[PDB]
């Protein structure tokens, strides 16, 4: 009850910044996450014994893949923490509880393959969930872990509060389907420009939490250049393995996934920064002004990729 988590000085300060890197010491990631829940939500919102057991079960259900691993889960949760901390008064007690858990759980049991590859492979998950395949599975894995003995971190919520938090978590995890991001951002852009955006409209909140989820999920593009550049290696390690599996099924992969077209990576990052990242953090900064450091860091990284192309690195 009086058991406060404390970080070493440099972490205590740097963890409040959007561009914080959680570091290569795995055994500290759980304490980093509790620290973020305690400061974001209160030291009262979860039973520590249940939270710790929830976190360790969630960790055990991430796989040893190069990118969509336990470190991605905690990085994405840290990005959400930064947003919530910079937008204190805009979010309810339940949204703060739900969204950090959503971020930790958002890629549970990811095998390092896209929804596309599952569909072309004819994976059982593709038959069970026709759209947002992996994301309905991640949500499904989250409920499973929540139903383990001694793992219900929401035990002291009412029936209605419990259904609300699981609904926040479900929508939050589905929104990490980047196929859904494009229309969600276009609608938020229109609603912001015409002035119809209303944070008391529940369907409007849903959309704003969706864009935050996309923003946190993509947050490798908002780190310092060395973190961004080295995360891109892990991202492409998975992409190229998927490309290999596409060729094994008799299908030429898109160039993004073809390790033969490794040369085209820098131009591919430009496309992604221009088509996805910059629009995402632009719309997010318009709706939530204090998230502007994500946009600025993203722009800096775009400029760094332009320098790679111009043979300056
Ligand atoms: C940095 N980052 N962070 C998350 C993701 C992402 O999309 N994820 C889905 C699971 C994480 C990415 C990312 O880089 N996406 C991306 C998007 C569109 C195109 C390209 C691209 N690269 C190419 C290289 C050579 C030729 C053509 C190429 O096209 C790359
Ligand atoms: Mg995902
Ligand atoms: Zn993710």
């Amino acid at each position: 009850g009086l058991m406060q988590f404390t970080l070493p000085v440099r972490l205590c300060k740097e963890i409040e910044l959007f561009h914080f890197d959680i570091g290569p010491f795995e055994n500290m990631w759980p304490g980093i996450f509790v620290y973020m829940v305690h400061r974001s939500c209160g030291t009262s919102c979860f039973e520590l014994e249940k939270l710790c057991r929830f976190i360790m079960s969630v960790k055990k259900n991430y796989r040893r893949v190069p990118y969509h691993n336990w470190k991605h889960a905690v990085t994405v949760a840290h990005c959400m923490y930064a947003i919530l901390q910079n937008n204190h008064t805009l979010f309810t007690d339940l949204e703060r509880k739900g969204l950090l858990i959503a971020c930790l759980c958002h890629d549970l049991d990811h095998r390092g393959f896209s929804n596309s590859y599952l569909q072309k492979f004819d994976h059982p998950l593709a038959a069970l969930y026709s759209t947002s395949t992996m994301e309905q599975h991640h949500f499904s894995q989250t409920v499973s872990i929540l139903q383990l003995e001694g793992h219900n971190i929401f035990s002291t919520l009412s029936s209605s509060e419990y259904e609300q938090v699981l609904e926040i978590i479900r929508k939050a995890i589905i929104a990490t389907d980047l196929a859904l991001y494009f229309g969600n951002r276009k609608q938020l852009e229109e609603m912001y420009q015409t002035g119809s955006l209303n944070l008391n409209n529940q369907s409007h909140r849903d959309r704003v939490i969706g864009l935050m989820m996309t923003a946190c999920d993509l947050c490798s593009v908002t780190k310092l250049w060395p973190v961004t550049k080295l995360t891109a290696n892990d991202i492409y390690a998975e992409f190229w393995a998927e490309g290999d599996e596409m060729k094994k099924l008799g299908i030429q992969p898109i160039p993004m996934m073809d390790r033969d077209k490794k040369d085209e990576v820098p131009q591919g990052q430009l496309g992604f920064y221009n088509a996805v990242a910059i629009p995402c953090y632009t719309t997010l900064t318009q709706i939530l002004p204090p998230t502007e450091p994500l946009l600025k860091a993203c722009r800096d990284n775009l400029s760094q990729w332009e320098k790679v192309i111009r043979g300056e690195e």
